[PDB]
């Protein structure tokens, strides 16, 4: 039988007995190949794969085997409860709008509870598990910000371009209906999730032949064209709300990776383990990186641009919306998906909302609509089990390098040349939070990341008077 | 004995009943002085006033009078528990946050429950009827945009000045920490209630003679000073609760003042009426100037620039959210007073905090606390009586003027003289709703409310950008 992770029994041999069924016939189909003999240059075989798929059912079926899942009871009921009551919340006036949601212990990647759909009696879909979407903005922090961060190419107060620029088909990089404005703290960028300052981001990366692809592999994400100007924003990406939730998990857990897992252990029934998670933990971020996007994802939430989460929670939970939150949204260029993933140091809760065949959702159906329902989700979650988010607070990691910086240019203040007349830029500072070892360097005079020509003419102008 | 407004018991002969107690003292003595023929003089001597005084004290104590207050059992207990158990939302770390709401009927201006404050025993200041604040930009609706649309002089998308710009001493005009911006619609200047704007604003009604004093007289407002600069971001005004209320549910009510009350009629044990409260409707605003600001407001409420309150509502009662909710935030210059005011078309409640002393406040109390706090306020009344909120819709008036105007300058397309060259004016346009009888005028040079000969070069340059 299959059961949750106390012993209580789920069901003898409905997203979750489908899911956990699927998961672990995956596995007995490895143990039975490998039991039986079976090379890999005969798995490849289609006929042999469709025997020992229907092998792995049946063993399941007619046999006694012991399903271990990581499942939480209690808090996997609360979930299907929560979009019940209300998941009608969502419906925003295009039309029903299906969900998928996935929580992960930061610690372990175990799944401790999942929502599959609106109502699996209307629609089987499993959107936690089997749905694939691009994450959008969601994209920004794990494969540009973070990425930038880790390799001490961008602090948390370094200045991004946001002016407008085109994509090299000649359109106009956009975000909604505005083609840019101008330089900008990454922490405005996060918070707004403006475009262009991604787009930038990620063009220095690529031209600092950073090594992108093998930060995202370590988190299980498979991403078959690196090439491609919006990826930080989520083009050419497609993803699972469970593979995704695994990437914030990464980022909340101080950088440490482990793998999402919805089945810890099979057993036979006399004991034989026929599989068990191993654990693999990678330090894919290092640790002041990790603790530094902590910090700007906090304020995500905090400033409210993006999700009225906070203010959903607050009136829910307002204990529950006091833990260290920190998250962030995403949008696809035509509202077809929003997502919103959550943390706090103990646990990761991932979605997404979006239509089967990929219509519009409304302008606010990301903004307002998920983040109350994910308010109600994530207030039925505590219900159920109270001490389950924690009361730890994120935090800087010692390793972090301090530097007082220029607000205006987000670098050290000092002399830079303006056009022949060399000039002392002063002025008002911040600290800047840095992942290497010397910090901030002096300002320059393409102190930003990304910007053309006629933009940093604009933005000295700007700083040159005063 | 005081009754609720059903006849129900109050009290025989705690906010409730000192207030109710207070009140019904001021009609008894008012009875008592003309059943006695004391003439207006005598009636100026200290010493009459103090036995008069006594007088009605006494004549409620030991007489058998029935007092009918308009008070709603249901609601006013529900707005006690919610004041005892949610009360504490209010504390953002400056000390104890005291509180006073208004519950005030659109229709008739009678008080059907309040709130004194967090807790009577502690202390006894009464603030919903007593203690008088600067209502800061809760002001600018009703002294400065309303009476400038109602004069004719203002349409809905008509363009304001936002440039930097000082008062006569040379103190720049604040908002926060910002000095100002550039030229904005009267609806940015709502959403974000920007100084500078209704500065301008005040002082084109000024210049144009308007009789401002006759129209807040009218509502019960006494400014003893009109002659202040920063009178319409509520410099010079102090206010009770009630009083305040009163002017939201003018402009709630479609323009039609309704004296505010809690004692609806006193009789002697006989039945002989001693007081009974006699309607006076005014119509203080024209219906047309009435219905633009509803519809100015409602986004005020649902851009949440300037209060969550949107979002704390829709989650605790989605379906009261859905109500036709429409208001004003307001935050005093150090941020001793916030205020909220929310109207349907059926009630309005208006809603101070602040501290006994004066001091500051947290940065957020209005923006967060006290709009999480009024929307547990604003639901406590709705389960108390589920239908007294209504879901009538704030819709235009018929004798609204409709004009489309260029979103540039929110006045009509055409030629204007450019500072040399006669220029034909093009661009995206918007309909725009004015309170005349011609709506908005073709586009002049001047075409915002206020700003310098330097201010309307620069937005000139823009504007000639295309
Ligand atoms: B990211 O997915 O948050 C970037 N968002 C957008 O580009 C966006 C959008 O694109 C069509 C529409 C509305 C709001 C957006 O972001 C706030
Ligand atoms: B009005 O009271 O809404 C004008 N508001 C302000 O000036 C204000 C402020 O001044 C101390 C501080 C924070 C936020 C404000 O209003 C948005
Ligand atoms: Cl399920
Ligand atoms: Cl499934
Ligand atoms: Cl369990
Ligand atoms: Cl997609
Ligand atoms: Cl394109
Ligand atoms: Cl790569
Ligand atoms: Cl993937
Ligand atoms: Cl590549
Ligand atoms: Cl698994
Ligand atoms: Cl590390
Ligand atoms: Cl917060
Ligand atoms: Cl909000
Ligand atoms: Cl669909
Ligand atoms: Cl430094
Ligand atoms: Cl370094
Ligand atoms: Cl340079
Ligand atoms: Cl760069
Ligand atoms: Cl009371
Ligand atoms: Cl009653
Ligand atoms: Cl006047
Ligand atoms: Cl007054
Ligand atoms: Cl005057
Ligand atoms: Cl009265
Ligand atoms: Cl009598
Ligand atoms: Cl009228
Ligand atoms: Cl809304
Ligand atoms: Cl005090
Ligand atoms: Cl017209
Ligand atoms: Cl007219
Ligand atoms: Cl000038
Ligand atoms: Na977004
Ligand atoms: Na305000």
């Amino acid at each position: 039988e299959i059961t949750y992770s106390d012993g209580t029994v789920i069901a003898s041999i409905d997203y979750l007995y489908f899911t956990t069924l699927a998961e672990a016939q995956e596995r007995m189909y490895d143990y039975l190949a490998q039991r039986d003999n079976v090379s890999a240059k005969e798995l490849k075989n289609e006929a042999t794969q469709k025997f020992y798929r229907d092998l792995a059912a049946k063993e399941i079926e007619n046999g006694g085997y012991k399903i271990t899942t990581t499942i939480d009871q209690k808090i996997h009921s609360a979930m299907q409860s929560a979009v019940a009551d209300y998941g009608y919340l969502l419906d925003d006036g295009t039309g029903r709008v299906e969900v998928g949601n996935v929580l992960m212990d930061n610690q372990t990647g175990a799944i401790l509870g999942f929502v599959g759909g609106r109502n699996y009696q209307e629609n089987q879909n499993n959107h936690a598990f089997d749905t694939k979407r691009s994450p959008a903005s969601t994209t920004k922090p794990l494969l540009a910000y973070g990425i930038a961060i880790d390799q001490g190419l961008m602090g948390s107060e370094t200045i991004l371009s946001n002016y407008p620029t085109n994509f090299a088909n000649g359109n106009p990089i956009m975000y909604a209906n505005s083609k840019g404005t101008g330089m900008m703290t990454l922490g405005e960028a996060l918070n707004y999730s403006w475009n262009i300052p991604a787009y930038w981001t990620y063009r220095m990366l690529r031209e600092n032949g950073v090594d992108v692809k093998g930060y995202m592999e370590k988190m299980g994400y498979e991403i078959p064209e690196y090439g491609i100007e919006s990826l930080p924003m989520g083009g050419g990406i497609e993803v699972t709300v469970a593979q995704h939730t695994n990437g914030y998990q990464t980022l909340a857990n101080n950088g440490v990776y482990h793998q999402k897992h919805v089945i810890s252990k099979i057993e036979a029934a006399d004991g034989r383990v026929v599989y068990e998670y191993q654990d693999k933990p990678v330090q894919v971020y290092s640790k002041a990186t990790a603790t530094i996007m902590q910090g700007l994802l906090r304020e995500v939430l905090s400033s409210r641009v993006t999700t009225t989460f906070k203010s959903n929670l607050t009136s829910l939970n307002p204990t529950l919306a006091n833990a260290d939150w920190i998250g962030k949204t995403g949008t696809t260029g035509q509202d077809e998906n929003m997502w919103l993933m959550l943390s706090t140091p103990r646990l990761t809760l991932g979605g997404w909302i979006g239509h089967d065949d990929n219509h519009s959702l409304s302008q606010q159906a990301g903004y307002s609509n998920n983040s109350n329902y994910m308010a109600h989700l994530v207030n039925a979650i505590q219900q159920a089990s109270p001490s389950i988010w924690g009361n730890e607070r994120f935090a800087l990691d010692p390793s972090v390098v301090k530097s007082e910086v220029l607000k205006s240019t987000g670098q050290k203040p000092g002399k830079v040349s303006v056009e022949g007349k060399e000039v002392e830029v002063t002025g008002s500072t911040v600290t800047s939070y840095w992942a290497n070892k010397s910090g901030a360097p002096a300002t320059s005079y393409r102190f930003a990341i990304g910007g053309s020509d006629a933009d940093y003419q604009n933005a000295w102008s700007s700083i040159v008077g005063s």
